[PDB]
C-alpha cells in the first residue's frame, strides 16, 4: 500500500533520447529540423557522447507544446539521418518510454508532485501554520541552492528527543553494525543530540562527504517514480517538519525524526549507498507495473529490511530504526523470516500501518545489490542506464559500440590489477 | 635551461595533514578526538569520516598547519605509541620523514591558489591594460571554491585581439587539429559563444566543461608551481587565467591568456579519453616527490602542451600550445622537427626550452595509450601510498597495497555488472 | 543418512605437496632427498608450477610405506630447504589433511573400496551370478580403458522398459527445462529408448561431448568422500547393472535405472556441470565434519532437489527423475516446501528409504553453484583448490596463488570478450 | 620463397554447417527430417546442447562435396524457413563461404595426411631412404586418441642425436630464455633427454599434456599452415618422427625430430607460451588465405625465429634458434637488427627460410605477446569469433550476443571470488 503512482502536471515533460555520429553538417541539420518548427535552440542540448568519441548526445527540453511537430522530428530523425531516438513522455501513452531525468538537475520538474481529518494537531493552530511553513521551504528549493536552516521551537525538541532517547537506548543491540558505525560520527559533526535536531544542511554535508548523498527538502510523500529516480542520483527526498507532539510514536507521513534517523545513518555508508541507487538506476523509465514492484522491494529492504551479521540476525531498515515498537519486534520469535529473493519479494503482499507479519533476511548490502541488479534486467525497456558521477547524468546504453567502449575500460582496469 | 617547471613555496602557515585510519573499539573514536581537543584544536579542523572500504575502521581528514607544530610531534607519537595507528604527515614545508603535502579534498586547492612568484610585458606602458591586469588578479585573488566566476565585459579593444588570434587557428583546426579537437569545437561555438566577435565567459565555460567531462575552472592570477598546478587535475580541476593578451602584440603572449586557455585547453578537456589522460598525470603528482614534480611537467610539457597523435596513418595535433600558437602549429607538423614516440622512460629526462619552438616533438599513439603509460609512470614514483579520485565525494583516497586491489576489485565487479544487463 | 565414512586400506595413500624456487642445485638436491631413502624416481613427479615461472610443482605418490622416513625428509623440505608442505593422509590422522586425488589418474586407488539378505532377486541364482559378472567388470576397470559393453537380456529391458514406460509419460510436466532438453538428445544418439538399454562407453562419450563428464563403472556405492571427489574431475562413478525385475519400482541399491535416467540427462547440460563440479572441489581434503555436511547438500539438491522456473516449480533431482512414485509427490501438495539456504540445509535431517517430506527449491544451477561455493569458503582447509581441464589435474591455490590465477583468468575471459562485441 | 604453404583439397573435400536451433515443439524434429528427406545419413549430423545458451542446440555436420547438390536446397531452408544463422565452411574456400577448419579435436584427423627427395640429404642412402617410408607409414596410420607408436633409434641415429644435443646445451645457459633453461631439467630426468638417448614421442606428449595439456600428433611430413596452426587451437603440436642424416649433423631442410624436441617441445611444457601458441592458432580457424600466411609470419618471426626481453638482457625463445648453433649464437650478437615485435608490419615482412635472419623481433612477454595476437585476431574478416573448450575439446563459435551475456556472467563469477578472497 507504499506504491504512489505519478501524476503529470498541464504541461508535462517531454525527452528524445537520441545520439548523433559526427558528419559534414549533420550536428547543423539536427539543429536545422528543431529550429525550423519553431521549437526553441535552448531546450535542445547537445553533448558529446561519453562513449563514443564521433558521436554526439542530444538532451531535449520538451513538454506537451510540441505534440503537432514532434511526429515530423521524430520522422526524420529515424528515417532520412537513421538515428535510433527514445521517446520519454510523462503521460506514459503507448510505445513511448515513461519519463525520466537524465540529468541531476532534471528531479526539478517534478519535485511539487505532493499527496486533513484524523491526522495528530489538526486542531492545533500552531501547528497547522507550521506545516505550510515547511511545504513552502520545499516548494522554492532549486537544485544547487543550500536547504535553508529552519529554528526549531523548544516544544519541537522535546518530541525529537523523546523519539532519539528510546531508538538510541535500543540501537546497540538491534541495528546493524553499519548504524552502529555512522551514528558516533552523526552525533558529533551534525550535532544527533537528544535536545538538539540537526539541520539539513548540516546532515547534506556530511552525507556527501561520505557517499555523495544530497538531501533534497520536499513537501511531502512524492510519487514512487519520483522518489526512486532521484535514488539513481544519489539524492535523497526528504522532510523538513516534525510529527505532533500528542503521539510521539506515530506519523502517516515521513518526518525528520524518520529521515535522520532512520535512512540518514545507513545512507553514509558506501555498500548501502550503491544498494539504494542500483534500485534507483531500476527505476528510470520503467513501466508502472515495475514501478510497484520496486517500490515493493524498497520496502522489504530500505525501509523494512533485515540482514544477517554472523550468527545474528540484525536490523538496517529505516522503518525499524525509526519505530521502537517494530524495533523490538522484527528481532523477535513473532513474525516469520525468508531469504531475500526478490522473485517473489516484488510480488509480496503488505500494509502500512501495522507491524510486518513477514521479514525478509539479506546476505548483505552487496548481495542485495546484485539482486536489484539482475531484476533490473527483466524490466521492459529499450535501453539500460548508467550514473556518471563526473557530470551527475544518466547515461543511457543501448549501442553494441558503447558495450566495446564499456569491455575495453574493464579491461585495462584489469590489467592493471594483474600488477601486484 | 629555462624549463616550464616551477617549484613550490610555502608560506609563514603552510598546511599539514595526517593521514590515519582507526579500527572502531569500546571508546576509540572518543579518545582520538580527544587527542585533538586537548590540544585546544577545532572539532572543524579534525575532521572523520567512515572507511569506504573497511566497515569497522574511520577515516581521519586533519586540517592543520605550522600553527600547531608543537603540539603536533606530541599527538602523532600517541597515535602511533599508544593509539598504535599508521600515520603519514603531510607537510607543505617537505621536511624529512614527511610526505609532500597535496589537497585531499577539492576544496583545499584555494590554500594556495595566490602564491605566485611588470618589464618587457607588451602594454608595459599601458596605464588601462596594467590596470586591468590588477582588476583580474584581484577576482582571482578573492575566489573561492564553489562560487561562480564572476562574469566581466571585455571591451572592444580586447575582442580585437581575441578576434585576430581566434580566425587565424579556426582556419587550421580541420587539416592540423586531432579528431578529438574538431569534435568538440562546434558545441563550443553554438553553447559557450566560441565566436569572433565575442569572449566567451569562464562561468559559461566551466558549466559546460561540467557536462562533458566534469571539469571545472579556477581563476588563478598567473602561473601556479608545477606541484599545485598538477595536483588540480586529480581533481579535474583548470587552474586557468581570466585576463587577455595586449593587443600590440596579437600573436604573443609571455604567460597563457584566456585565449590559450579557451583554445587550447578547454576543447579538449570536453573528451572523456582526453579528461583521464590528463587528471592520471595530476594523481601521479598527488605527494610525488619534487624530482619526479618536474619530471611529470616535462611529461606534461610533451603531451598536453605540445604533443603530437596519431590518427591512423597520418599525424595531428592535440597539444595546447600548438592549438593556440598560428607559427608552431605549421611547423609541428612538418619534416623539419625530430619526432620519437612517446615512452615516458626518456620522455621526462628529455630537454626542452619555453621561448623557442620545440626541435623535439613526442607523439603519442592514443590518449588511452598515453594514460596507461602516465599511470605505469606513476607505479615508480616513491610514495608510501596510492591515491584514487572520488567523484562522488570529491575527496582522494589514499590507498596503501591492500586496498589498491580491493577498489579495483569492487570496481571491474560493478562494470561487469553493468555489461550484463545490457547484453540483455 | 546417505552418507558414507571413507575407510583406509592397510597401504593407504600419502601425497606431499609443496612448490619448490629453482635456484642452483635446488631440483637436484630434491629428488636427491627422496633418493636417498630408497624411494623410487617414478613416484615422485616433479612439473612446472603453473603460476610462478621460476617454480616447481612435486606430485608425490605414495603411501604407508615411508611413514618412519617422511618425518626426516618433511624436516628438510621446511627447515633446510625451507618449503611449504602439506601432508595428505587417507587414514586423516592428526597434523595431515585428509587424502583427496590430485589427478584423474588417480581415482583408480579406492575405486574397489564398496560398502545380500532381503535384497529383491536374493533367492535368483541367474541373477546374483550376474551382479558378479557386472562387479567383476568394474574390479578390473582402470582409467582410460575404454568402459565394457555388455549386452542386455530381454528380461531386463522389460525391467528397463517399465520404469522407461513411467517416468517418460512424467517428464514433460515434472521435470525441469534443462532435463526435458536433453532428453531427446539421448534417445537420438544414445539410443535412449524403452526396448533399449544404452551402453555406458555409448554415454560416456556423450558426456564428454557435452560438458566433459566422464563414466566411471564401478562395483557398489563408494565413500562420500570418493564419489564427491570424482565430480572434481567431472568423473560420475556410476553402476552397470540393473535392479531385479520381480520389483521394477525398488532399488536398494542405485541401478543402471537411477544413473542413466537420473544423472546422466542433467550432466549433460554445462550449469548443472558446474554445479556437480563446485560441490566436488568443496569435498577436496574437506574435514569429515563436512563430507557429511556436503553429502546432505548433495542429498537436497542433486538428489532430491527442486527448482523454480518462472512461477511453477519443476524437479532437478535424480532420485525424482528415476521414481516414478516420487516424482508425482514431489509436485503435489502433500511435502513441504522450503527456499534452498545451506546454512540449515547441511543440518537438515532426511532419510533414504521413505519419500522425502521436505524438499529444498533451489533459484537456478547457476545460483545453487554460488552458494555451495560460498560455504565451501568456511570449509576449514589451509588451501584452495580449482580444477584444470587441460591437464586434468587439481591446483592446489593459496591466498597469494588464488589472486593470480583469478586475475589472469578474468583478464583472458574479458579479453576475448572485446573482439566478440567488435564482431 | 617463404614458409607458408597453402591447403590443398582432396575430391571429396570437407564441408561443415555451424548453426544453433533454439529448443521449440518439433524444432529438433523438422531439423534432423531436413537432413533425411536429403538422403543424408543421420550420422553425419552431429548435434550436441549448446554449451551457452541453455534453450539452443548445437549442431556438427561431418559433410564434404558428396553433399553439394542438397547442400543449397537445405542452406536456403535453414536460413528461411526455420529462420537460423548458418555459417558454411568448406575445404576449396568457393566465395561466401568460411574456410573450413576443426571445430572439435577429433577433426584433424582429415587432413593429417596432405604433406607437400632429390637433392636431400642422403639421396643415395637406401636404408636412411626406406626408413623414411617407415615413419611415413606410422603417422599415416595414426588417429587420434591412440597412443603414439614407439620406434627404438639405431646407434647411428643416436650418434647424429649426440651431436646437436651436446653443442646446442653449452649454449642454453646463457643464450636460451629463462622458460627454456628452466623446462629443459625436467626433460632430462622424465622424458630422457640425454646425448645418448634419443625419447620417444609417446613419452614426450604425455610430459606435455602434464604441463600445458599440449598433445604431439605424428605427421609424415610438412601440413599446410593452414592445418598446422589449426591444430595450435587444441593444444595439438603436429610434429615428425624421424632424423636428420647422418652425413650432415647440422643441416635439415625439413623439420626433424631434433628440431621439435629441442626447439618446440621445451617452450611448449610452459602455460604462459602455450596459450601464446595457441591464440596464433584460434586467430586461423576460419581465416582467409591472405591472413593464414600473415599468421605464419607473425608465427616465424616468433614462436620459430623470436626474441624476448628478460631483465636489461636478451635472449631467444624461437624454436629456429634454440635448435641450430649456427644461427643461436648469431642472433643475439651486435650483427643482426632488433626491432621490437609489432604486429602491424611484422605480418607484411619478408625473409626468407634457408639463409640466417637478418632481423629479428624482440616480444616484452609472453603475456604481452599473446594480447597482441588477440588485438591482430580482431582484424580477421570472420563473421564470428572462437573460444576452446578444454571440458569437451570442441571449439565455440560466437556469433550472438545472448553468448556474450553468458561469458559476462562467467567473468561475474569469477570476479565475486577474487572480491571474497
Ligand atoms: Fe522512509
Ligand atoms: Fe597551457
Ligand atoms: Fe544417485
Ligand atoms: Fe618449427
Amino acid at each position: 500500500t507504499s506504491y504512489i503512482e505519478d501524476n503529470s502536471n498541464q504541461n508535462g515533460a517531454i525527452s528524445l533520447i537520441f545520439s548523433l555520429k559526427e558528419e559534414v553538417g549533420a550536428l547543423a541539420k539536427v539543429l536545422r529540423l528543431f529550429e525550423e518548427n519553431d521549437i526553441n535552440l535552448t531546450h535542445i542540448e547537445s553533448r558529446p557522447s561519453r562513449l563514443n568519441k564521433d558521436e554526439y548526445e542530444f538532451f531535449t527540453y520538451l513538454d506537451k507544446r510540441s505534440k503537432p511537430v514532434l511526429g515530423s522530428i521524430i520522422k526524420s530523425l529515424r528515417n532520412d539521418i537513421g538515428a535510433t531516438v527514445h521517446e520519454l513522455s510523462r503521460d506514459k501513452e503507448k510505445n513511448t518510454v515513461p519519463w525520466f531525468p537524465r540529468t541531476i538537475q532534471e528531479l526539478d520538474r517534478f519535485a511539487n508532485q505532493i499527496l486533513d481529518a484524523d491526522h495528530p494537531g489538526f486542531k492545533d493552530p500552531v501547528y497547522r501554520a507550521r506545516r505550510k511553513q515547511f511545504a513552502d521551504i520545499a516548494y522554492n528549493y532549486r537544485h544547487g541552492q543550500p536547504i535553508p536552516r529552519v529554528e526549531y521551537t523548544e516544544e519541537e525538541k522535546q518530541t525529537w528527543g523523546t523519539v532519539f532517547r528510546t531508538l538510541k537506548a535500543l540501537y546497540k543491540t538491534h541495528a546493524c553494525y553499519e548504524h552502529n558505525h555512522i551514528f558516533p560520527l552523526l552525533e558529533k559533526y551534525c550535532g544527533f543530540r537528544e535536545d538538539n535536531i540537526p539541520q539539513l544542511e548540516d546532515v547534506s554535508q556530511f552525507l556527501q562527504t561520505c557517499t555523495g548523498f544530497r538531501l533534497r527538502p520536499v513537501a511531502g510523500l512524492l510519487s514512487s517514480r519520483d522518489f526512486l529516480g532521484g535514488l539513481a542520483f544519489r539524492v535523497f527526498h526528504c522532510t523538513q517538519y516534525i510529527r505532533h507532539g500528542s503521539k510521539p510514536m506515530y506519523t502517516p507521513e515521513p518526518d525528520i525524526c524518520h529521515e535522520l534517523l532512520g535512512h540518514v545513518p545507513l545512507f553514509s555508508d558506501r555498500s548501502f549507498a550503491q544498494f539504494s541507487q542500483e534500485i534507483g538506476l531500476a527505476s528510470l523509465g520503467a513501466p508502472d507495473e515495475y514501478i510497484e514492484k520496486l517500490a515493493t522491494i524498497y520496502w522489504f529492504t530500505v525501509e523494512f529490511g533485515l540482514c544477517k551479521e554472523g550468527d545474528s540476525i540484525k536490523a538496517y531498515g529505516a522503518g525499524l530504526l525509526s519505530s521502537f515498537g517494530e524495533l523490538q519486534y522484527c528481532l523477535s520469535d513473532k513474525p516469520k523470516l525468508l531469504p531475500l529473493e526478490l522473485e517473489k519479494t516484488a510480488c509480496q503482499e503488505y500494509s502500512v500501518t501495522e507491524f510486518q507479519p513477514l521479514y525478509y533476511v539479506a546476505e548483505s548490502f552487496s548481495d542485495a545489490k546484485e539482486k536489484v541488479r539482475t531484476f533490473a534486467a527483466t524490466i521492459p525497456r529499450p535501453f539500460s542506464v548508467r550514473y556518471d558521477p563526473y557530470t551527475q547524468r544518466v547515461e543511457v546504453l543501448d549501442n553494441t559500440q558503447q558495450l566495446k567502449i564499456l569491455a575495453d575500460s574493464i579491461n585495462s582496469e584489469v590489467g592493471i590489477l594483474c600488477n601486484a
